[PDB]
C-alpha cells in the first residue's frame, strides 16, 4: 500500500468530481481526456477481442491517467456483462477478473499483443516519464504505489453491473464492490491462465454439445451418418487440443532451459516455475444488522434497513438445498417438488390458529419465495449463498434473452400451481374447500422485498400499539385521578424504550429514520440513474420501475405508503393518521434534552391525547399554542432589568461595556433587543392586519394580543428604567426612538442605504409619512395605540358574523347627452391626475336646492340605465351583434352601479369642494356654493340613495323582469377607505384601457390572421401603436402620481385585482421604458402578429446573423429580498426578479389550441432566453475582465440557478406569481392538454416534454444555447472559457426554496464576512461600518425566521402531506441549520457545493442577533449609533 492519493481532479474534461468520492462507477465516456469502437464478433488467447485502446502533454497529473484506466475498466466490465457470453449463470464473472488481471498485466508488464501494440506502451511510458519529472525517491516505486492504488480502486468499480455469484467471505456479487480490500489476486503467469481458461472453454462447451446432442439422439424418437460425423469432429478438436497441449509443454520445456525489483513478475512466476517443477426453527428477534459471511442479516448494500419478521427466517425453503428430507436423489419434476415443499411448509405454518392473520402470512410468504426464485432475495441467511448457485445449477441443464427474465417468466407462469399447492393441496387439480380461505388463486403481490417487510413490521407495531392504546383509553375516558398516570407512562416506556417486540433494543426513532433515509435513496435512484421509466411497452417487474411509478403516483415518502397501502385504521383503533407528525421533547434512555420528531403513531402519547392523559384541565392556552398559529417567539419586587430574550440564543454579557470614562454599561443588550422587537412586533401586526371555528381563531387572537400587550408594557418599564439610568450619570427619547425607527425602515426599503439627502421626498409622500409615523411631534406611543386597536376592532368586526310619490313629472332641462359613440362629437381623456370623459358632462343644465339635487341624480340615473339598456361599446363588452352572451345573472347591464357608484361620490365631492381638479368655472360655482353654506351631510347622502333605491323599484315595476330593490350591486354607500376620487378614475381607466386592448386584440386576430403585410393590417396597427403611446403617457402619469401618494403599494397589482378585464395585459411590459421596446415590438406586444414572420434561434456557427433581439436590462447589485407576487415565509432571491421573461408574453399571447407550432415557436423562445440570461449574468458576475475562479463559479452558480428556475416555471412547479409569470402558467395550462384533462394530467404531459422531445432533448438545447451566450459573452473580453461551463450531464434539480435558501445563506455569508473584515480593519470609520451592520443584520433576523418555520414546516413532506403538490423527501434533515452543514464547509465547485461559511456551527440563529459575535464592537457601535440618531431626529424636527 502507498499514501499517493488520486482521482481528485476536476473539471478534467469531465462532468465533475463532486459526481465521485461515493465509491461509485458512473464514470462516463468524458473525464478521461477524450470524447470502445473495437469490438469482435505460439498462443491465440482472446485477451485481444476483450481489450481496449482508449488509453502527450495534455494531461495534468496522474489524475487524468487514474480516471482514464478506471473509465477503461468500467467500459470492459460493462461489455462483458451486457454481452453474456455464458448464459449459464454458473461462470460468468471469472473472465472478467481474468480481463482485469491482463489489463493491469498490460501497464509495463508481459505484453503478448500480437500487432500495433507499440503506440499503447509509448504513450504509458510518456506518461511514466512525465508524472516522474519530480525526482522524490530513487520509477519502480512509482510504478508499484500506481499498481497498488489500481488494485485498490479499479475493483470496486468493474465489479458494479455484475451481481450473480462469486468463488472464494462474502457473495450475492461476484467479488466485493464494498469489501474495501482485494478478495483473489491473479498474480500468476499471463500464460497459465490462458491456458486455464482456454481449457475450461473447451470442457464447458464440450459438455454441453454432447449432453445436446444425447438430447437429440432420444428427440428424434440417417441420423447415424451425422452422430459419427459429430464423433470425428470431435476427435479432431480432441486430437487438436492434445496436439496444443504438448506445444505448451514444449514451449514450457524451453523456458526451463533458458532459465538455466528488476520485473518482480518475472522473478516470481520463475519462482513458481521451480516451485512447481521441484425441521422446527424456535421464534426470531428481528434481526436489525447486516449479514455476515456465516450470520443472518440483511445484505451489504441494505445495511440497518428494514429487518426481517421470524416468519421469513422460518421458512423450509431456507434451509437446505432443492432436495427434500424423505428421499433419496426433468423439467416437470421442478414444479412437483416446489409442490411438495409449499404442502410440507404450509403445516408449519399452521402454528398460527386464525382466520384473518393468516392470510397475510401467506401471502408474505408467497411473495418472499417468489422473489427467492427469482434471484432478488435481501434476507439472506446462512442458506442462501448456496441456494442461489443450485438454483442457477439446476436451471441452466433445464432451460440454457438472458436467465433473469427467463426466472421471472417461470414464476409468474407457476405461481399458479405454488399458490395452490400451499393450502393443503397434494392431488394437483386442473386449477374455499382447501385448509384455508385467505384470497383467490392469484392473489397478486409483486412487490419489492423491502416494501414488504416494511409493511409487515409497520403493521406488527401497529398490533402492539393497539393493544396498549386498548388499555390506556379503557381507563382514562374522561373518569384519571392515580389509576389513568400508569397507562401513559407504560405507553411512553414502551413507544420510547432504548432496550417491545423488535427493533433489536433501540428506539423506535432511528429505526425509522433508518427507514426513510432508505427510501429516500431508493426515490433518488429511481428517480435520478434511471432512464427506462414507466409507460414502456406498464413495467412488468423491477424496483427501480416500481419507485418510478410511486413517485409518480406521489406517495414519495415512506409515510403515504404505509397510509395507502394499511386500511380501516386497525393502527391503535385510535384513528391516527400516519401523515401528520408529532413532535416530543426527547428520550432520557440513551440531562439534555432533544426535540425528536416523528410519525403521528409513534409519537410519544396517543394521538390527540397529548397534555390529557395526566388527569389535568384542558388548558386551551397550550392546547392552542401546539396548533402554530398567532405565536409569539418572547419570554418577557426588584424591578431592575427585563431582558426579554429571544427563544434561542441566551442572552450573554458583552464583557466590554465599562462605566469608567463610558457611558454606561448592561444596557446595550437591552437595547438591541428591544430594537429587533419593536420591528418584529410590528411587522407581525402588519401581516395580520393584512390576513383575516372562528371563534378559537379569535379567542387565541386576543390572548396573543394580550401577550403583546404586556410585553409593550414591561419594554416601556424597562426603557424607562434605562432612561433614569442613563440621566442618573443623553439618549433619545423613547418616542423619538419609535419615529427614528419608522422612518429609517421606511428608507432603507427604499432609499440606497439610508441616502444622503433624506429630505427631498415626494409631494405626496410627506403626506403618507407623517400619517403612518407620525407628525412633526413624536407620538410613537399613540401610533403603536392606534395600531394595537385596529388589530383589536379586525376580529370585533369579524368575529361579528315606502314610496309613492311621482318624482318623474319635471323632465325638463337634461336630455340624451353625447356619449363616446355615434347613434346620431367624442371626448377624451385630459391627464391633478386625468379627468375622465364621462365627468365633463352630467345631468347639470339647470344649474329647493335639496329637491332639485334629487330630482337630476334620478334623472341621471334613468339616463344612464336606458343608455346602458340600449347597449354600448364604452364599457360593456359585447360581439359584433351585440347584447348577447355577457349578461349579468341579474339581468341588467355590465358595470352600470359602478358608474352610479362613481356619479354619486363626483357629486358628493363637488357638494363638498375637496382637493379635485375640474374646470375653472365648477371651481368658482362649487366656492361659492359652500361659501353660501357634518351629520347633515350624512343625512342628505342617505336621502340621495333611498330615492335611488325608490327610482330602482319603480323602473322594475314599470318593466317587471326581475326582482330588484336597490340592491343590484349593494345597498350600502361606498366604504371605501382609501380616497375614491383619484383611485376611482385611475379604476376606470384601467377598465376602459382593457375593454379597448381586448377589442383592438380580437379585431387583429379576426382581420389579420391570414411574407411581409399588404392587406389592412397597416391601419390596424398604426391605430394599436398610437393608442398604445397615449395610453402609456397617461399611464406614466397615472404611476407617478400613485408612488408620490402610496410609496408602497403597487398599481398593476391593484388594476388586476379589481378587473379580470386585464388579465392577458403586462403593464410592465405594455409599457416598457426602454430603447429596443420601439425598435424590436414597435407594434405593442403584437409584433407577432402584426409582423406575421417567423422566429429562429442561431448557433455558434451561424453567419454574422446572430440572434440580437431582446429586451433584457443589465442585472443589477443593489437590490433587497421582497416576498411580493407570491402566492408563506418565503423570499424571492434577486436573480429570480431579473431574468428576462418579456420575449415570452407575445408568443404566449398569440398562440392559442397552435400546439403544432407553439411547440417550436417556446422552444426558440426559451433558448433566446436562456442564451441573453447567461451571457448577462456571466458578464454581471465577471466585471472589468478580471481572470479570478471565483468569479466565474459564481457566474456558473447563477447560470445554474437561473437554468433550474427556467425548469421549474416551464413545468408549473414556481413559487412566484408575477405579472409575467401568472399569464404564462395560465397559458400554458390552456394550451397543453384541454380544460376536460385534469391539472395532474397537464402537469405530466408538460415535464413529460421537458424530459424527451416528445437527437437531443430541451434541456441539452437550452443547456447549449446558455454556453453559446457564455461564449458570446467571452469573445468580447478575449479570455479562456469557463471550466465550469462545458459540462453537459447536470443532476435532477433541487426544490427552488432549497435553492433560494442556499443562495440566501451564501448571500448572508459572503455579506458579514465582508463588512467584519471592513470594520475590524478599520475600528474614525466605525460610525457608517457600524450603521452599515446593523441595517443590513436586522432583515436578515426576519428572513432567516421566516425560512426556518417554513423550513419547519415541510422539512420531511411529501406531496400529500406537504403544503403545496410538491416534492420534498430529499430533505432528511431534522432542522434547517442542520441542513446546511455538510453542503456550505467546502469550498466553491460550481456544479453543486456552491456556499462558502465559516459559521457551521449553531451560530447563525446567535449570528442574527449581536449577542456574542459582535460583543467586542457592541459598546463602540451603540454609543456612536446614538448620536446618528439624535441627529437624524434634530434634522427631521
Amino acid at each position: 500500500l502507498k499514501a499517493d492519493p488520486s482521482e481528485v481532479e476536476y473539471y478534467r474534461s469531465g462532468g465533475d468530481g463532486d459526481y465521485l468520492k461515493n465509491n461509485i462507477c458512473k464514470i462516463t465516456v468524458n473525464h478521461s481526456d477524450s470524447g470502445c469502437e473495437k469490438k469482435l464478433p505460439i498462443c491465440v488467447p482472446p485477451r485481444r477481442e476483450r481489450l481496449c485502446t482508449y488509453n502527450f502533454d495534455k494531461i495534468r497529473d496522474n489524475n487524468a491517467f487514474l480516471a482514464d484506466v478506471l473509465l477503461t475498466a468500467r467500459n470492459e466490465g460493462e461489455k462483458i456483462v451486457q454481452n453474456h457470453p455464458d448464459t449459464n449463470s454458473s461462470n460468468v464473472c471469472n473472465a472478467l477478473e481474468r480481463s482485469f488481471a491482463d489489463l493491469a498485466d498490460i501497464i509495463r508488464g508481459t505484453d503478448q499483443w500480437k500487432g500495433t501494440n507499440s503506440n499503447l506502451e509509448k504513450n504509458l511510458k510518456q506518461m511514466f516519464a512525465k508524472i516522474r519529472e519530480n525526482d522524490k525517491v530513487l520509477y519502480t516505486k512509482l510504478r508499484e504505489a500506481w499498481w497498488n492504488a489500481n488494485r485498490q480502486k479499479v475493483w470496486e468499480v468493474i465489479t458494479c453491473g455484475a451481481r450473480s455469484n462469486d468463488l472464494l467471505e462474502l457473495c450475492r456479487k461476484c467479488g466485493h464492490y464494498e469489501k474495501e480490500v482485494p478478495t483473489k489476486l491473479d498474480y500468476v503467469p499471463q500464460f497459465l491462465r490462458w491456458l486455464t481458461e482456454w481449457i475450461e472453454d473447451f470442457y464447458r462447451e464440450k459438455q454441453n454439445l454432447i449432453d445436446d446432442m444425447e438430447r437429440h439422439r432420444e428427440e428424434c424418437t440417417s441420423y447415424c451418418s451425422t452422430c459419427k460425423d459429430k464423433c470425428k469432429k470431435y476427435c479432431e478438436c480432441v486430437k487438436k487440443w492434445k496436439t496444443e497441449w504438448e506445444n505448451q509443454e514444449n514451449k514450457y520445456k524451453d523456458l526451463y532451459e533458458q532459465n538455466k525489483n528488476t520485473s518482480r513478475y518475472d522473478d516470481y512466476v520463475k519462482d513458481f516455475f521451480e516451485k512447481l517443477e521441484a425441521t422446527s426453527r424456535s421464534k426470531k428477534k428481528w434481526i436489525w444488522k447486516k449479514s455476515s459471511g456465516n450470520e443472518e442479516g440483511l445484505q451489504e448494500e441494505y445495511a440497518n434497513t428494514i429487518g426481517l419478521p421470524p416468519r421469513t427466517q422460518s421458512l423450509y425453503l431456507g434451509n437446505l438445498p432443492k432436495l427434500e428430507n424423505v428421499c433419496e436423489d426433468g423439467c416437470l419434476i421442478v414444479s412437483f417438488h416446489e409442490g411438495k415443499n409449499l404442502k410440507k411448509r404450509y403445516p408449519q405454518n399452521k402454528n398460527s390458529g386464525n382466520k384473518e392473520n393468516l392470510c397475510k402470512a401467506l401471502e408474505y410468504s408467497f411473495a418472499d419465495y417468489g422473489d427467492l426464485i427469482k434471484g432478488t432475495s435481501i434476507w439472506d441467511n446462512e442458506y442462501t449463498k448456496d441456494l442461489e448457485l443450485n438454483l442457477q445449477n439446476n436451471f441452466g441443464k433445464l432451460f440454457g434473452s438472458s436467465l433473469d427474465e427467463l426466472r421471472e417468466s417461470w414464476w409468474n407462469t407457476n405461481k399458479k400451481y405454488i399458490w395452490t399447492a400451499m393450502k393443503h393441496g397434494a392431488e394437483m387439480n386442473i386449477t374455499t374447500g382447501s385448509g384455508s380461505s385467505c384470497d383467490d388463486i392469484p392473489t397478486i403481490d409483486l412487490i419489492p422485498q423491502y416494501l414488504r417487510f416494511l409493511q409487515e413490521w409497520v403493521e406488527n407495531f401497529c398490533e402492539q400499539r393497539q393493544a396498549k392504546v386498548k388499555d390506556v383509553i379503557t381507563n382514562c375516558k374522561s373518569c384519571c385521578k392515580t389509576k389513568c398516570k400508569d397507562e401513559c407512562e407504560k405507553y411512553k416506556k414502551f413507544i420510547e424504550a432504548c432496550g417491545g417486540i423488535g427493533t433489536a433494543g433501540s428506539p423506535w426513532s432511528k429505526r425509522w429514520d433508518q427507514i426513510y433515509k432508505r427510501y429516500s435513496k431508493h426515490i433518488e435512484d429511481a428517480k435520478r440513474n434511471r432512464k427506462a421509466g414507466t409507460k414502456n411497452c406498464c413495467v412488468q417487474s423491477d424496483i427501480d420501475s416500481f419507485f418510478k411509478h410511486l413517485i409518480d403516483i406521489g406517495l414519495t415518502t415512506p409515510s403515504s405508503y404505509l397510509s395507502n397501502v394499511l386500511d380501516d385504521n386497525i393502527c391503535g383503533a385510535d384513528k391516527a393518521p400516519w401523515t401528520t407528525y408529532t413532535t416530543y421533547t426527547t428520550t432520557e434512555k440513551c440531562d439534555t434534552l432533544v426535540v425528536v420528531n416523528v410519525p403521528s403513531p409513534l409519537g410519544n402519547t396517543p394521538y390527540r391525547y397529548k397534555y390529557a392523559c395526566q388527569c389535568k384541565i384542558p388548558t386551551n392556552e397550550e392546547t392552542c399554542d401546539d396548533r402554530k398559529e398567532y405565536m409569539n417567539q418572547w419570554s418577557c419586587k426588584n424591578d431592575n432589568y427585563e431582558l426579554c430574550k429571544y427563544n434561542g440564543v441566551d442572552v450573554k454579557p458583552t464583557t466590554v461595556r465599562s462605566n469608567s470614562s463610558k457611558l454606561d454599561g448592561n444596557d446595550v443588550t437591552f437595547f438591541n433587543l428591544f430594537e429587533q422587537w419593536n420591528k418584529e412586533i410590528q411587522y407581525q401586526i402588519e401581516q395580520y392586519m393584512t390576513n383575516a371555528n372562528c371563534k378559537e381563531k379569535c379567542k387565541c387572537y386576543k390572548l396573543w394580543i394580550e401577550k403583546i400587550n404586556d410585553q409593550w408594557g414591561k419594554q416601556k418599564d424597562n426603557y424607562n428604567k434605562f432612561r433614569s439610568k442613563q440621566i442618573y450619570d443623553k439618549v433619545v427619547s423613547l418616542s423619538n426612538f419609535l419615529f427614528f425607527s419608522c422612518w429609517e425602515e421606511y428608507i432603507q426599503k427604499y432609499f440606497n442605504g439610508d441616502w444622503s439627502k433624506i429630505k427631498n421626498i415626494g409631494s405626496d409622500t410627506f403626506e403618507f409619512l407623517i400619517k403612518k409615523c407620525g407628525n412633526n411631534s413624536a407620538h410613537g406611543e399613540e401610533i403603536f395605540n392606534e395600531k394595537l386597536k385596529n388589530a383589536e376592532k379586525k376580529c370585533k368586526e369579524n368575529e361579528s358574523t315606502s314610496c309613492d310619490l311621482n318624482a318623474t313629472n319635471y323632465i325638463r332641462g337634461c336630455q340624451s347627452k353625447t356619449y363616446d359613440g355615434k347613434i346620431f362629437g367624442e371626448k377624451q381623456w385630459i391627464c391633478g391626475a386625468c379627468i375622465p370623459p364621462r365627468t365633463q358632462n352630467l345631468c347639470v343644465g339647470e344649474l329647493l336646492l335639496k329637491e332639485k339635487i334629487k330630482n337630476a341624480i334620478h334623472k341621471e340615473t334613468e339616463l344612464l340605465y336606458e343608455y346602458h339598456d340600449t347597449g354600448t361599446a364604452i364599457i360593456s363588452k359585447n360581439d359584433k351583434k351585440g347584447q348577447k352572451g355577457k349578461n349579468d345573472p341579474n339581468g341588467l347591464p355590465k358595470g352600470f352601479c359602478h358608474a352610479v357608484q362613481r356619479s354619486f361620490i363626483d357629486y358628493k365631492n363637488m357638494i363638498l369642494g375637496t382637493s379635485v381638479n375640474i374646470y375653472e368655472h365648477i371651481g368658482k360655482l362649487q366656492e361659492d356654493i359652500k361659501k353660501i353654506i357634518n351629520a347633515w351631510w350624512k343625512g342628505i347622502e342617505r336621502e340621495m340613495w333611498d330615492a335611488v333605491r325608490c327610482a330602482i323599484t319603480k323602473i322594475n315595476k314599470k318593466n317587471n323582469n326581475s326582482i330588484f330593490n336597490g340592491d343590484e350591486c349593494g345597498v350600502s354607500p361606498p366604504t371605501g377607505n382609501d380616497e375614491d376620487q383619484s383611485v376611482s378614475w385611475f379604476k376606470e381607466w384601467g377598465e376602459q384601457f382593457c375593454i379597448e386592448r381586448l377589442r383592438y386584440e380580437q379585431n387583429i386576430r379576426e382581420a389579420c390572421t391570414i411574407d411581409k403585410i399588404q392587406g389592412a393590417c397597416k391601419r390596424k396597427c398604426e391605430k394599436y401603436k398610437k393608442y398604445i403611446s397615449e395610453k402609456k403617457q397617461e399611464w406614466d402619469k397615472q404611476k407617478t402620481k400613485y408612488e408620490n401618494k402610496y410609496v408602497g403599494k403597487s398599481a398593476s397589482d391593484l388594476l388586476k385585482e379589481n378587473y379580470p378585464e386585464c388579465i392577458s395585459a403586462n403593464f410592465d411590459f405594455i409599457f416598457n421604458d426602454n430603447i429596443e421596446y420601439k425598435t424590436y415590438y414597435p407594434y405593442g406586444d403584437y409584433s407577432s402578429i402584426c409582423s406575421c414572420e417567423q422566429v429562429k434561434y442561431y448557433k455558434y456557427n451561424n453567419a454574422e446573423k446572430k440572434n440580437n433581439k431582446s429586451l433584457c436590462y443589465e442585472k443589477d447589485n443593489d437590490m433587497t429580498w421582497s416576498k411580493k407576487y407570491i402566492k408563506e415565509g418565503v423570499y424571492v432571491p434577486p436573480r429570480r426578479q431579473q431574468l428576462c421573461l418579456y420575449e415570452l408574453f407575445p408568443i404566449i399571447i398569440k398562440n392559442e389550441e397552435g400546439m403544432e407550432k407553439a411547440k417550436e415557436e417556446l422552444l426558440e423562445t426559451l433558448q433566446i432566453v436562456a442564451e441573453r440570461e447567461a451571457y448577462y449574468l456571466w458578464k454581471q458576475y465577471n466585471p472589468t475582465g478580471k481572470g479570478i475562479d471565483d468569479a466565474n463559479k459564481k457566474a456558473c452558480c447563477a447560470i445554474r440557478g437561473s437554468f433550474y428556475d427556467l425548469e421549474d416555471i416551464i413545468k408549473g412547479n414556481d413559487l412566484v406569481h408575477d405579472e409575467y409569470t401568472k399569464y404564462i402558467d395560465s397559458k400554458l395550462n390552456e394550451i397543453f392538454g384541454s380544460s376536460d384533462t385534469n391539472d395532474i394530467d397537464t402537469k405530466r404531459a408538460r415535464t413529460d416534454w421537458w424530459e424527451n422531445e416528445t437527437r437531443k432533448t430541451i434541456r441539452q438545447l437550452v443547456w447549449d444555447a446558455m454556453q453559446s451566450g457564455v461564449r458570446y459573452a467571452v469573445e468580447e473580453k478575449n479570455e479562456n472559457f469557463p471550466l465550469c461551463m462545458g459540462v453537459e450531464h447536470i443532476g435532477i434539480a433541487k426544490p427552488q426554496f432549497i435553492r433560494w435558501l442556499e443562495e440566501w445563506t451564501n448571500e448572508f455569508c459572503e455579506k458579514y464576512t465582508k463588512y467584519f473584515e471592513d470594520m475590524k480593519s478599520k475600528c474614525i470609520e466605525c460610525k457608517k461600518a457600524c450603521a452599515n451592520y446593523t441595517n443590513w443584520l436586522n432583515p436578515k433576523r426576519i428572513e432567516w425566521n421566516g425560512m426556518s418555520n417554513y423550513y419547519n414546516k415541510i422539512y420531511r413532506k411529501s406531496n400529500k402531506e406537504s403544503e403545496g403538490g410538491k416534492d420534498y423527501s430529499m430533505i432528511m434533515a431534522p432542522t434547517v441549520i442542520d441542513y446546511l452543514n455538510k453542503r456550505c464547509h467546502g469550498e466553491i465547485n460550481g456544479n453543486y457545493i456552491c456556499c462558502s461559511c465559516k459559521n457551521i456551527g449553531a451560530y447563525n440563529t446567535t449570528s442574527g442577533t449581536v449577542n456574542k459575535k459582535l460583543q467586542k464592537k457592541e459598546t463602540e457601535c451603540e454609543e456612536e449609533k446614538g448620536p446618528l440618531d439624535l441627529m437624524n431626529e434634530v434634522l427631521n424636527k
